[PDB]
């Protein structure tokens, strides 16, 4: 199987899955809508209104097509989609990641100049170290993000659902990163507990912080929010942009084919697979990476791959 899309999974599964892409006529939502040409990047199905088409329902006058994601490891209900992260690929090309070298799949791909690869074990704990180092960096009308761990410029995740591979617990506390940050200023806390969240202002000696008008009941360490506990924090933590140079040079990512049934040259159309054979009596139409005639697998497995 071919993926070429990623999707972070809420429920069941909380992790990155591979998608399934999906396409709905976007007047009448239904699955009817024929697209006149596909999708050949991400802007095309990610952007509403992009692409137009010829929606098949009896009496719908719609053109416009409505782009979704579905989680592929299991049933999903008729709207249980999930949002799709454009920097996760398939490790084919088999690149190294730049932090532990190993041949991972699939890899985040950053936006830096030499696009450098990252598995996924690798930038989560890349994120969480940086969570709670509170070194997020801050874009104006973005929010708070990441770049490369290699630090290159132009490389800041601009689609935060990426960081919802910190885990459900640490993506609570990210998504509260502006008003902890403005507590800590102050020389205080934030209760890491998602049903409180509660203000708490700490003796500035002690690191052990209990909960308590009304708060909540957990007792939790200053310095990593987790459940207090004696002596050192995670070794990860205390541990506070050095990349091995050789290793972020390796981790770096770097027309026609002839129809498969008649053999005359066909021009591939930017990222996407859908070949359509020119050839009056062939006009086979096929995918571009399986060589078989087009259908709903490639459809929803890999449209487009970019
Ligand atoms: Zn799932
Ligand atoms: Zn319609
Ligand atoms: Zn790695
Ligand atoms: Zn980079
Ligand atoms: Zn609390
Ligand atoms: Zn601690
Ligand atoms: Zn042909
Ligand atoms: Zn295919």
């Amino acid at each position: 199987i071919y993926n070429s899309f990623y999707v972070y999974c809420k429920g069941p599964c909380q992790r990155v899955q591979p998608g399934k892409l999906r396409v709905q006529c976007s007047t009448c939502r239904q699955a009817t809508l024929t697209l006149t040409q596909g999708p050949s990047c991400w802007d095309d199905v990610l952007i509403p209104n992009r692409m137009s088409g010829e929606c098949q329902s009896p009496h719908c006058p719609g053109t416009s097509a409505e782009f979704f994601f579905k989680c592929g490891a299991h049933p999903t209900s008729d709207k249980e989609t999930s949002v799709a992260l454009h920097l996760i690929a398939t490790n084919s090309r088999n690149i190294t990641c730049i932090t532990c070298t190993d041949v991972r799949s699939p890899v985040l791909v950053f936006q830096c100049n030499s696009r450098h690869v990252i598995c996924l074990d690798c930038f989560h704990l890349y994120c969480v170290t940086r969570l709670n180092d509170r070194q997020f960096v801050h874009d104006p009308q973005l929010g708070y993000s990441l770049p490369c761990v290699a630090g290159c410029p132009n490389s800041l995740i601009k689609e935060l659902h990426h960081f919802r591979i910190l885990g459900e617990e640490q993506y609570n506390r990210y998504q509260q990163y502006a008003a902890e940050e403005c507590v800590l200023q102050m020389g205080g806390v934030l209760c890491p507990r998602p049903g409180c969240g509660a203000g708490l202002l700490p003796e500035p000696d002690q690191r052990k912080v209990t909960c308590e008008g009304l708060g909540c009941g957990f007792a939790f360490c200053r310095e990593c929010k987790e459940a207090y506990h004696e002596g050192e924090c995670s070794a990860v933590f205390e541990a506070s942009y050095r990349v091995d140079e050789r290793a972020a040079e390796q981790a770096r990512w770097e027309t026609t084919k002839p129809c498969p049934r008649c053999h005359v040259p066909v021009e591939k159309n930017g990222g996407c697979m859908h070949m359509k054979c020119p050839q009056p009596q062939c006009r086979l139409e096929w995918c571009w990476n399986c060589g078989c005639e087009w259908n709903r697998v490639c459809m929803g497995d890999h449209w487009f791959d970019v």
